């Protein structure tokens, strides 16, 4: 096991990196990286591929149609493209996308990906949070997946071991790219922010992969901190700091 506790700065969490070359895992906090939790918006990595496979979307410019609803997040108040919806974690766009796919198609795809518990039984999500249609099975609801399962899922998608078309995977790779101010490495990923009301802990995520000098690492950074200030964006900062200190050479 490895120790990346310095990059977490006292925040409760864990990290797992996987190299498909030597089939080796670098694990910080084994018990946490094996614990299933709601994926929150990291599910957009998979819902993007589902939409492309089913023809609901077709490109990084694809739009779903904006009904004018004024959302708290003003970055959601427009007919945004796939790329924008992914980068802004736009829930209304992805809920409208998944509502165009029958549950049987989603179930078969998650079962074939071995996506954690593959439980989409609470389709509409946890409505007792009063957010109405801004809910879904992937947002603090029935679907749960461990950080290790996220990395195993990322590896199968990007190494070409799934049924998804390489054309759709290339679209996903493009919208996942993030700027880390280091052209020697390529970082891709998706943030996730949720609060587990039952256990009173955050589900803060950053899931993706790193490409550096012929080597590829699939990773999942996760926080279960008590402090609601700990969000996906904060875990993304921790991930970049882990990458800079332990994966630069």
């Amino acid at each position: 096991m490895v120790d990346y506790s310095d990059c977490f700065e006292g925040i409760s969490g864990g990290a797992i990196f996987y190299n498909t070359k030597n089939k080796e895992y670098n694990i910080y906090n084994k018990e946490l990286i094996e614990t299933r939790r709601s994926p929150a918006s990291t599910f957009k990595i998979v819902s993007t591929l589902i939409g492309l496979e089913k023809g609901v979307i077709n490109s990084k410019e694809s739009v779903m149609g904006y009904d004018g609803t004024e959302y708290p997040n003003k970055n959601w108040n427009k007919n945004l493209s796939l790329e924008e919806a992914f980068k802004e974690s736009c829930v209304w766009y992805y809920k409208k996308l998944i509502d165009k796919v029958d549950a049987k198609s989603v179930q078969n795809i998650l079962d074939d990906l071995k996506y954690g518990n593959c439980d989409i039984s609470e389709w509409e999500g946890d409505l007792k949070n009063g957010k109405g249609h801004l809910n879904g099975f992937w947002l603090e609801s029935s679907l749960q997946i461990s950080p290790k399962e996220q990395v195993q899922t990322m590896a199968k998608i990007f190494e070409g071991d799934t049924n998804f078309k390489k054309e759709h995977i290339n679209i996903l790779r493009d919208i996942m790219k993030i700027d880390v101010n280091d052209k020697n490495i390529n970082v891709y990923g998706k943030t996730g922010t949720g609060f587990d009301e039952k256990n009173k802990r955050v589900d803060a995520w950053f899931v993706g992969m790193l490409e550096r000098e012929g080597d590829t690492y699939y990773f999942a950074i996760k926080s279960d901190d008590s402090n609601k200030e700990i969000t996906g964006p904060k875990v993304k900062e921790i991930a970049i700091n882990i990458i800079k200190k332990y994966y630069s050479v």
